[PDB]
């Protein structure tokens, strides 16, 4: 079997993606944060405090026939941007562009933090990191790739993140038409239930390679690019103006700049983020400082390529035996 299901920005800042989910009998379709940086499927739902939902569509177990109480589990997620939910759980069907799961596990929020709560357009998150990650208690579940894995054409997803655009998620085969040149494949450590890797360095504009070693993860979850303060201070050296800001929490920029792109390395191989990728807009509305997209990874404790690196490429999932991450221009 295979899935393709569109994802689509929720703002003209990219700030994350939605790809509709349809859950349960009949289908009750939502739109959920597809990411790789987690292995929890929650959705807003008929239990979430009714204060703490404004927009969002919600999953209502009691009118799908095929739902079951998975009885005395519970969940309690915190995400790196201090968010977090948790609640219930029940086992029900879901697809994913055709794709089919019978018996998933389908976390049920009670309650969610005001971040959830103020973001409409996001009725949950559909968690693609690995299943050692999951946090229902007793009996930890596995996640939607997981259960959907030994039925797959090949044990893969894929993430096609576009720029101000609609991308994919493919389940189970590589579209040989959606990137060009080839796929550099590079080995993945689960230790830490991510899909780590090693970048093997960086370029600033059109300047000189700097090969080094970045540990990091592949985490769609996560709107921009976290990486090592030395690396991220050679970036913005190179934009007149810019400065790293504890007021407003990171590097900003003049609004009147032109930013460089970078260049990270997967292997041999190279991957470009235009400048435009790497401007988040005004810092506050009408205001002429903006926010950059490549930001320190310094306190966060492992850095990430988030949507801001990711979206520049197509990339592999490679969950087999031994699972790896693939890169290819596009």
């Amino acid at each position: 079997s295979t899935g393709s299901a569109t994802t689509t920005p929720i703002d003209s800042l990219d700030d994350a993606y939605i790809t509709p989910v349809q859950i349960g009998t009949p289908a009750q379709t939502l739109n959920l944060d597809f990411d790789t940086g987690s292995s929890d499927l929650w959705v807003f739902s008929s239990e979430t405090t009714a204060s703490e939902v404004d927009g969002q569509t919600i999953y209502t177990p009691s009118k799908s026939t095929t739902a079951k109480l998975l009885s005395g589990a519970t969940w309690s997620i915190s995400y790196g941007d201090g968010s977090s939910s948790s609640g219930d759980v029940y086992t029900d069907t879901v697809s994913v562009g055709g794709l089919t799961v019978t018996g998933q596990a389908v976390e049920s929020a009670k309650k969610v933090s005001s971040s959830f709560t103020e973001d409409s357009t996001i009725d949950g998150l559909l968690g693609l990191a690995f299943s050692t990650l999951n946090t229902v208690s007793p009996t930890q579940q596995k996640t939607f790739f997981d259960n959907a894995k030994a039925s797959l054409d090949s044990p893969v997803f894929t993430a096609d993140l576009g720029y101000h655009a609609p991308g994919t998620y493919n389940f189970g085969f590589i579209d040989t038409t959606a990137y060009t040149g080839s796929i550099t494949y590079t080995a993945v450590s689960t230790k830490q239930g991510f899909w780590e890797w090693t970048s093997t360095g960086y370029a600033v504009g059109s300047g000189t390679f700097k090969s080094t070693s970045i540990d990091g993860i592949a985490d769609t979850g996560t709107t921009l690019l976290y990486l090592p303060a030395t690396v991220v201070s050679a970036y913005w050296a190179q934009v007149s103006g810019a400065k790293s800001s504890s007021s407003v929490g990171g590097y900003v920029f003049p609004c009147s700049a032109t930013l460089p792109s970078f260049t990270f390395g997967v292997g041999s191989a190279r991957i470009v983020i235009p400048g435009d990728y790497i401007d988040f807009g005004p810092i506050s509305t009408g205001s002429s400082s903006c926010f950059g997209g490549i930001q320190s990874s310094a306190g966060i404790g492992i850095n990430i390529f988030g949507d801001v690196a990711l979206k520049a490429a197509f990339v592999v999932f490679n969950g087999a035996t031994t699972p790896t991450l693939g890169f290819a221009s596009k």
